[PDB]
């Protein structure tokens, strides 16, 4: 089964998913200065006030923070976006070391994490559906260096000892992933895939500009986690990220000059 080792990393993946060698696979690097401003993309309308978090899960791969996607609560809208995207979960690729772990880059630059809210498009009644359109995916992403502590963090954080292996999940209520947001929206967006198996070329990329800052202890407990399951042999969750894919025919657009 696919994951981020030697022998089953990112370089395999292909054999299982052959779309991994496609047209427009993710993450990519964005090149500041080749991305163009676009003048006609709108302000990404990020509305969390109502969203309804469910569970926190460790699925082997990251972590995830499940959200009632039942109605329309937590949506993502505007932007490059036609229509509403419902948030559906958030997860974190991170690494062994605070020089890498994000899966998109900015000219090279890998940050220590980066968070995706995955959104699906309700046109497509479901996610499984969604999946299977070149646009049923948004999924915001966001960069995390290391400095201060994310005090929206936290929370998160604090319960990840509880999940430490594959499988595990817990009760996950009432958490506002507003609190995980930078100030601003600037956005780099391009047309993109699922950056894990089945690497679906299904999404949306909408990229923040402005990291996030965590502490080296916020991030100290991401690296605790294992990729493994209770009782067997103890490997870190660290390095779950697919580094750069190659851009292709592809343009990233950016928000702002
Ligand atoms: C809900 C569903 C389809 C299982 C999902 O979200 N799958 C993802 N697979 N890769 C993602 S990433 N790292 O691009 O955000 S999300
Ligand atoms: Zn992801």
């Amino acid at each position: 089964h696919w994951g981020y080792g030697k022998h089953n990393g990112p370089e395999h993946w292909h054999k299982d998913f052959p779309i991994a060698k496609g047209e427009r696979q993710s993450p990519v690097d964005i090149d500041t200065h080749t991305a163009k401003y676009d003048p006609s993309l709108k302000p990404l309308s990020v509305s969390y006030d109502q969203a309804t978090s469910l569970r926190i899960l460790n699925n082997g791969h990251s972590f995830q923070v499940t959200f009632d996607d039942s109605q329309d609560k937590a949506v993502l809208k505007g932007g490059p976006l036609d229509g509403t995207y419902r948030l559906l979960q958030f997860h974190f690729h991170w690494g062994s070391l605070d020089g890498q772990g994000s899966e998109h880059t900015v000219d090279k630059k890998k940050y220590a994490a980066e968070l995706h809210l995955v959104h699906w498009n309700t046109k497509y009644g479901d996610v499984g559906k969604a999946v299977q359109q070149p646009d049923g995916l948004a999924v915001l992403g966001i960069f995390l260096k290391v400095g201060s502590a994310k005090p929206g963090l936290q929370k998160v954080v604090d319960v990840l000892d509880s999940i430490k292996t594959e499988g595990k999940s817990a009760d996950f209520t009432n958490f506002d992933p507003r609190g995980l947001l930078p100030e601003s929206l600037d956005y780099w967006t391009y047309p993109g895939s699922l950056t894990t198996p089945p690497l679906a070329e299904c999404v949306t990329w909408i990229v923040l500009k402005e990291p996030i800052s965590v502490s080296s202890e916020q991030v100290l407990k991401f690296r605790k986690l294992n990729f493994n399951g209770e009782g067997e042999p103890e490997e870190l969750m660290v390095d779950n990220w697919r580094p750069a894919q190659p851009l292709k025919n592809r343009q990233i657009k950016a928000s702002f000059k």
